[PDB]
């Protein structure tokens, strides 16, 4: 994994396809899935670093059954997490100006999360119900060979809070983006194996000022 500075022309063109897809799918449907976002070698390095963090005891309790650690990217042993964040930042930067009226110039740290099996999940909720500044939620999933029929842990998304449910498996190297506000209630269904993911929330500068 070459942890983005000197990408090839073919990679730039792929990256433009990705951002155009994100813009069109967020604006049209309120969410967007990208399969195989980083590739297996780089995704494996992200997962290895997440497990090392988890084994070191730095996670803390996150209604919700997750354990979390906030990673800015400059921590020892987190260079692959930093690389992930740089890739998502570049993706969002290519979309800014095209995502609603939002002015996206910043984000949270990476929220590394584990639902440690045991039937744990997160009930239906809205990430940003109260104008807290967060406009786009980004999930990066890290679970190899995950069969949700056995492992549970699907994300159930309710676009536009209507009757339709979208059931999303938390599969390795999958990126998911969705509007953080009341347009996208969602729930993490109970997990029966250790379930790992990283979340980044991107801010709308004008709303984030409020808090
Ligand atoms: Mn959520």
């Amino acid at each position: 994994c070459d942890k983005l500075a000197l990408e090839k022309t073919w990679q730039l063109q792929k990256n433009e396809r990705l951002s155009n897809m994100v813009v069109n799918q967020l604006n049209t449907n309120g969410f967007c899935i990208i399969n195989n976002f980083l590739g297996s070698s780089c995704s494996t390095e992200v997962l290895q670093q997440v497990l090392n963090l988890y084994q070191s005891g730095v996670f803390s309790n996150g209604i919700r059954g997750d354990k979390i650690a906030w990673i800015g990217g400059d921590e020892r042993g987190c260079e692959a997490i930093k690389y992930l964040s740089s890739c998502v930042d570049s993706l969002i930067s290519r979309c800014n100006g095209r995502l609603g009226n939002y002015m996206i110039t910043g984000r949270t740290k990476c929220m590394v999360a584990c639902y440690p099996g045991s039937g744990l999940g997160y009930i239906r909720h809205i990430d940003n119900p109260n104008r807290d500044g967060r406009c786009v939620t980004v999930l990066y999933y890290l679970n190899p060979n995950w069969n949700s029929q056995d492992c549970g842990g699907q994300l159930w998304l309710y676009p536009n809070n209507e009757n339709k449910v979208v059931k999303i498996d938390p599969i390795f190297d999958r990126l998911l983006l969705f509007w953080s506000d009341r347009r996208n209630p969602h729930e993490v269904k109970p997990a029966y194996a250790m379930r790992y993911a990283i979340t980044l929330w991107y801010f709308d500068e004008k709303e984030r000022a409020l808090s």
